[PDB]
């Protein structure tokens, strides 16, 4: 009778409760997901860029042993 | 032999200057990826977070209108 | 002499090696960075589209025990 | 009061197509999202491990012409 309705009323408001409970979740998902990407992009951004400038040093330095072994052997001949 | 290592002092430094230039090139598209894509996932992390609200919205309004609903019948079912 | 010259060419023969090594190395971790991503894209990917499709059958369900619930109303109307 | 309960039962049938639709198009993002990401990962790799290369090439070629210099210096020098 009025027991029924006051039943539905009250599934309704639970089975209501657990739905939210799923969107919610999805959401912290999708904030976890892309807090976490974001993140890792930054930290692999970070050593690439940092190898690289590596590379641009261990290479100007390369270029001055160069430069110089052979400005060496410039002096060896104009000299002895 | 003197002019020869004038010479390949002159190719070292020449070669240099080229590989810095290339180095520079692959460190700012290393930059330029990193903000389009930070940017998008940012972008999209918005727009799935806002759908998402939108069901929870919806599906609230919903409730709110059929709970008013079923009250009404509650009371008109205590008499009525 | 002919002593530093040789020398010279054992330098650029080796200052070359570990330049490459370097340059490997970061072509490396570009490849296991984008590999990296590809997953996390992909298992995120199917987790939510995964969560979505629980979304709909959760919400056909609630649906469903409603409707028969009110329909419960509506007969227990009709007759006694 | 069954009018009452024909409503409930229209109105739950209405809310809910909409909620499907919804939940639905936030699927298909989550679809398009990963096509983006993934696709556009792949294009920047790739731009980067080309760019790697041809620092690898430059310098290659660059030490075939300076060892092809200096070899030739050994043996005028190895003589006269």
């Amino acid at each position: 009778g009025v027991e029924a309705l006051e039943d539905a009323l009250a599934q309704i408001k639970s089975v209501n409760n657990a739905l939210q409970e799923r969107v919610e979740a999805v959401a912290a998902d999708v904030r976890t997901f892309s807090e976490g990407y974001i993140k890792a992009i930054e930290e692999h951004r970070d050593k690439l860029l940092q190898q690289l400038d590596d590379i641009r040093i261990q290479r100007e330095t390369a270029l001055q042993l160069q430069k110089a072994q052979l400005e060496q052997l410039l002096a060896d001949m104009r000299t002895g």
